[PDB]
């Protein structure tokens, strides 16, 4: 029902993926040290009431009536909800606070890539917490708390709600399917496998910056689909965009969802032959993504998608090699990113005393 | 994960344990066939019967021809019922067509215009709406798509809106949930088992005047914003003033336990269950099955966060009109506006597997 928040990482990376998501980008509006490090503090502290499912500083009521309670209290009688908080630094955030020159490599901007129509107002940010729950009500009230201790110093730049599957009712190694209706998340790193996330995900002391060892890079991608063009195509069209059939995931010519594929069997342009890391050299990465649905749009269509979330030892050797590699996916013509940021995930909260940046700080 | 049934003299979706997820859209038709128009809702009527049950709509979401597009798109496939249920309604516009207009019920009233309010026509109105609640939300949204995919050249989405958790309860013996100003929400609403409440304030009657509505109920829905930045630098008292309760326990002001019974002369004059309660309104009483919404941020650096408020009543001219207007001197007008609006027919419920929606309509 909770999930520790110390550790050697931070929780909410290689730990059992929630039901819910509640993403906010950050902008720093403060110039002074001190004052944001001091927010990290006050910050890490709430973080730490949060994810054991208390109230932040002296609670949401029975205070002084003539002060504002500490918190706002919509998450009063909840329970934890597995709970996790990741913070994360754009790169932007190093041009403040004298840190250029602190920025690791790893931490490389995106190319353009052909077909990008990004939403400026929905991408980047100075900083990034990821908040992940069983119950979206426990995932909102962290964000709205947090954003409420620092104002002053940061804003809300942008905010993204996700669902994956719903734990009360869906078996908890049955994939989850995506909103085409194809079962996702087949082959990925697992929280289980150590060394895998040793060699794809954790920054390494001899990977070039010491501040982010046992970190990770994240890169967020707001991905639009065309729902309603999606749902005029036939059967096989789909099965042809990924490789799989639509009822079992089995790769083409296999008979189970977790039968290894033959990527000669599936068509050139195929998404799983194109993203498959034998196909880039080996890149591999942890997706831990999420579905939303934000409404419709002016033209009565579905504001559906994919918030793509992978993280990874180096961006340059993950993300930007494999989304290289679908300059032709035959997906392509059913999606759109819209929207792109870039962060560095600090190492964990070892204890009690330690907070969030102090290995940058 | 259970399903709620589908058929009942009324429609589920009201009376039923308000559920945890909301997807509501309204539709404007596009068709002038009223044959066309039935037709659809014969089929959206068995596509109902399949997604309540967890079944995929038509022939499934696999296994057809190659070359054909599977009948359901196919995100649900492997997901339970999850308590879904569909509540459709007939928007006042939807009369001006297929010779409906002597057939326009008297207690669809068109709401006038109140103080504060700031609509946003294009989140307004509609011709009917299609009300998709469910424990999942991949469920509800897989109900609305297939729905819309199926309805695609006679009927269009005018706009929607998703609620991520409840705001309301027609389930007393379960907790109270609470919105985003931090208050319990449904402590005082009308329960699903009390039969007398419900045909007293909810169900319209054959008397009533109109005989086609009788088991059916009427709908307002109100999107409204919550100014929170406002709200979340106010006092403690000041919240607690504002409603009428604690906020801790949700009891009335001076009393021990939420579900104590208010004493309204001890709450000042302008709290908000002080002027919602029947008994400041000559009795009028209303079933609230409303939702929270966050929309991401205003561009101005906050959050966007409301209510999205609906309200369920035997007739509209003497359930949500006279409270609202009891409303307009509300301590709580301070931190929300209403900027969307819409009323809907509800009608009865689909009484077996012969029946359809609306065909005491048509
Ligand atoms: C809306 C956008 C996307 C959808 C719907 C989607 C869907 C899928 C599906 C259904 C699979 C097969 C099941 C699985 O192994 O998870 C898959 C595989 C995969 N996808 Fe995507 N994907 C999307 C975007 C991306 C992007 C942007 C990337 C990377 C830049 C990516 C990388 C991968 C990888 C690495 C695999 C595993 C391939 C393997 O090793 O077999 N996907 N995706
Ligand atoms: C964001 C907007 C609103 C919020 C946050 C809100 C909040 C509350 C709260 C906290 C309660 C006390 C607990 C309960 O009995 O449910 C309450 C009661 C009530 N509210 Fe509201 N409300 C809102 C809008 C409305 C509107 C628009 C109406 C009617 C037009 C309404 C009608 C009522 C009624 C009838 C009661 C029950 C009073 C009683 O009989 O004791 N509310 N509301």
């Amino acid at each position: 029902s909770a999930v520790p928040f110390h550790g050697a990482h931070q929780a909410g990376i290689a730990t059992p993926v929630q039901d819910r998501l509640h993403f906010a980008a950050f902008d720093v509006t403060t110039e002074d040290r001190a004052a944001f490090v001091a927010l990290l503090k006050e910050w890490t502290a709430a973080a730490r009431r949060l994810t054991a499912g208390h109230a932040v500083g002296e609670g949401a009521y029975g205070g002084l009536p003539e002060a504002p309670p500490d918190d706002t209290g919509e998450a009063l009688g909840l329970k934890p909800s597995r709970l996790t908080l990741t913070i994360g630094f754009g790169p932007s955030l190093f041009t403040r606070f004298g840190l250029a020159d602190l920025r690791p490599e790893a931490l490389a901007d995106l190319p353009k890539f052909p077909g990008d129509n990004l939403d400026r107002a929905r991408s980047g940010g100075d900083l990034c917490v990821q908040a992940c729950a069983d119950d979206p009500q426990v995932a909102v009230h962290a964000i709205r708390n947090l954003a409420r201790i620092g104002f002053g110093k940061v804003v809300v730049r942008w905010s993204q709600l996700g669902f994956g599957k719903t734990s009360s009712t869906t078996p908890d190694k049955q994939t989850p399917r995506n909103l085409l209706g194809f079962k996702d998340g087949t082959r990925n790193i697992a929280g289980t496998e150590k060394d895998r996330l040793d060699r794809f995900v954790w920054a390494a002391e001899k990977d070039g910056t010491p501040w982010m060892t046992g970190g990770s890079y994240l890169v967020a991608r707001r991905i639009r689909m065309h729902i309603e063009t999606w749902d005029r195509a036939s059967l096989q069209e789909q099965e042809d965009v990924f490789g799989r059939d639509k009822g079992e995931g089995a790769p083409v010519g296999k008979a189970k969802e977790r039968d290894e594929p033959f990527l000669k069997a599936m068509k050139p342009d195929a998404h799983v032959r194109l993203a498959h890391p034998d196909s880039n050299g080996g890149a591999t990465l942890l997706r831990r993504g999420y579905s939303f649905t934000d409404g419709t749009d002016g033209l009565g269509r579905l504001d559906a998608g994919l918030f793509f979330l992978a993280y990874q030892r180096d961006i340059r050797t993950g993300f930007v090699p494999v989304q290289r590699n679908l300059a032709t996916d035959a997906l392509n013509e059913y999606i759109q990113h819209v929207g792109s940021a870039v962060f560095a995930v600090p190492p964990g909260v070892r204890d009690a005393d330690d907070w969030w940046g102090s290995t940058l700080f």
